[PDB]
């Protein structure tokens, strides 16, 4: 996963690039979930990454987008 | 994935801790592959992470272990 959130890139934009790479692999829902729990959080910028980790297990993409909106 | 390779931790040891966490989720082969391509590489220490990235797509766990043995 080459996609990483720029320090000034809105989270939703990063999410869209991330999902574009994910779609290329025709990932299942299970894989999509694993990727959202791991790489999406791990590849987020400093500001966002901290917040996203604070959400805890099972946080949804929706909850992550809300947490880092702007 | 809380597991991260210590800067002085042998790669195989890190692999074992990594796989212990993975087994807890009863991941399929597909998921195991995705995790090996992403998190295993992304959570490797500075020295190892560089080398592992140089291997390119499709590198197997075996090839990664060989690359960072010690």
């Amino acid at each position: 996963l080459d996609i990483r959130q720029g320090p000034k890139e809105p989270f939703r934009d990063y999410v869209d690039r991330f999902y574009k790479t994910l779609r290329a692999e025709q990932a299942s829902q299970e894989v999509k979930n694993w990727m959202t729990e791991t790489l999406l959080v791990q590849n987020a910028n400093p500001d966002c990454k901290t917040i996203l980790k604070a959400l805890g297990p099972g946080a949804t993409l929706e909850e992550m987008m809300t947490a880092c909106q702007g």
